[PDB]
């Protein structure tokens, strides 16, 4: 009998329940999460005319820098809350080459420690939600969300998994809105199909809170939407948006636009130009644009990890390039103005 | 309180991999055959062997008895063509949906109900039944849990077009005990499949399950037996001399040989195109194309496909797919004899 010839070992994993006791959610974390969800729901279904904003770092390698970022984001959020509902990006990895993410390599020293990773991720998420800021993250697989789901207001399925049956089944049992990205080829038919699929009940192999594989029956998720993110070209302009709307069946949730990634084509400086174009549409009465996504840090750009380890410029991304804090301020103020102007066209 | 499991109707218990592997024991012939298909696929894709690897059989197995019959014929044809073709039966369990049968694992009674436990039983009993006659099998690797129930029996695993980009499926592949084919993207380009073969070569840590059914961090070695499967897509069919040359142009140093799926995007919404694909491919091969080391074919006892009727399972035509349309046995046997001949020609040219 020949099995496990390419398995080096099975390493012990703390169960979700074990981590949920060890790093407990505060009342404020839990309330913050549920509020982010309600607000998101009202925006994507058209009941609120504010725009949903998912903004923050490409990924979080540094919990302390992330806390200092979050505080600025939260104060900005208090001021702009008439117009914008703000959820911080609390993403753990970048689509894989270079740094393997906070779950895999939380000490940013190219080793593995998935257990300490899940602890860091959970501690992060609690730290952020506890100051009253809702968070969003990528839904990576069927296991890790069980460690974190109590804290999350928004879940994303990346371009690379929108087609994946398992991620569509998973999205169908999650306790929050899920955005599906358009395919890496730059078409959205895959994200429309994901939304439809995810709206139905499925059965997938999940894990229970005690860390055992079990058959998991889902209810279906009515709060999935499509996220425009470019690809093979950019797709944030009015013609692209018109074609996107032409593909959504009646009763669709609103569209979200990502300013980064394929939309900014290899230059983070392009994010504010994406905002200008998206604001012009929203100002002019485009009610189908209900969300945006922005890769923002304290300081702009990105950096490689140098011979010296985790010790690295503070508040600078080690995955995708971000716009810096002051650009983010300008960018978000200008969006809120668009929002108010759309109100008056309406 | 916490707001979790709003959209979870429940959690049902699963027999563990090890429980199932005791309850449906593999025979010494099942285990030898699985090791043998592996060795042979390995030799072909890495160029130690000039036969062609053929993954051939139904789109999906909904009927164990009809597959068993299919298999008896395929094994007799294979005994006869073994100088030229290494044959592995498609023993696939699902098809990519948005209506339709949910597969053998989800819905083993083919009646729009769900019994996952009975389903993994049917799958594993099916793989034992097939491999027990000395026929090796391949299947799609769907997630990180199901393979743990069946991996002892598998010679070939496939990652479909819709998951080739998925990090989790690349990671899985890096720890599987057998060769893995990654299909090119639904857009008809293969960069995503080359990237996946590269990634799967490496060591990864993924969240899998032990043999006793508990989630564990599963550390892998890397899988040096991954290859690319050409299956068409939105750019067009890719089984022609030109497409293969553009394929070859993108393979990195160290890459294993190419497989050509005659079906799916390459049949272009018509199963009767698979013999035509074969001729075009058989022609390249016979004139000296050594970069084509594999083919994939959707084949059943009888041709075509069918919906599931109101009457249910009892209303089904025997030996006819309920998922993608397949060529019939007669036409498969022809396709495979011309294929075997192309391989013979190729030997002469070299
Ligand atoms: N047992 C599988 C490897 C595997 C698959 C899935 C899993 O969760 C763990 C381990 C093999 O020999 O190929
Ligand atoms: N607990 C998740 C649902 C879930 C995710 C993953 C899983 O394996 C089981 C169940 C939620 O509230 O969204
Ligand atoms: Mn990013
Ligand atoms: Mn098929």
């Amino acid at each position: 009998a020949e099995e496990d010839v390419r398995i080096l070992g099975y390493d012990p994993l703390a169960s979700p329940a074990l981590l949920q006791v060890q790093i407990p959610a505060t009342p404020t974390s839990l309330e913050t999460a549920k509020r982010g969800r309600r607000e998101a729901i009202d925006i994507i279904t058209g009941k609120d005319d504010r725009v949903l904003v998912i903004v923050g770092p490409c990924s979080i390698h540094d919990l302390e820098a992330a806390q200092e970022y979050a505080l600025r984001l939260k104060k900005l959020s208090d001021e702009l809350k008439g117009d914008l509902s703000i959820i911080m990006r609390a993403y753990l990895e970048k689509p894989r080459v270079g740094w393997k993410g906070l779950i895999n390599d939380p000490d940013v020293n190219n080793t593995f420690n998935i257990n300490k990773g899940l602890q860091s991720a959970r501690q992060l998420f609690v730290n952020l939600t506890n100051i009253g800021l809702p968070i969003g993250s990528e839904m990576l697989d069927t296991i890790s969300p069980q460690y974190l789901a109590d804290l999350v207001s928004f879940g994303a399925i990346g371009a690379r998994t929108t087609e994946s049956q398992l991620h569509r089944e998973l999205a169908s049992g999650l306790s929050f809105p899920v955005g599906f990205k358009n395919g890496t080829d730059g078409t959205l038919n895959v994200a429309v199909d994901a939304c439809q699929a995810a709206a139905h009940s499925h059965h997938f192999m999940g894990v229970t809170k005690h860390g055992v594989a079990a058959i998991t029956t889902t209810k279906g998720n009515e709060h999935c939407f499509v996220i425009l993110r470019g690809g093979k070209g950019t797709n944030y302009d009015a013609k692209s948006v018109a074609e996107a709307k032409a593909q959504l069946p009646a009763g669709s949730n609103g569209l979200m636009i990502d300013y980064s990634h394929g939309n900014s084509n290899k230059d983070f400086r392009n994010q504010p130009k994406v905002n200008d174009v998206v604001c012009e549409q929203i100002a002019n009465g485009e009610n189908a644009i209900t969300g945006v996504m922005i890769e923002s840090n304290i300081n702009e750009g990105n950096q490689g990890i140098p011979a010296e380890g985790k010790a690295l410029k503070y508040g600078v991304s080690i995955t995708d390039a971000c716009i810096g804090w002051e650009t983010t301020e300008d960018v978000l103020r200008k969006l809120a103005a668009a929002v108010r102007q759309r109100r008056e066209v309406n």
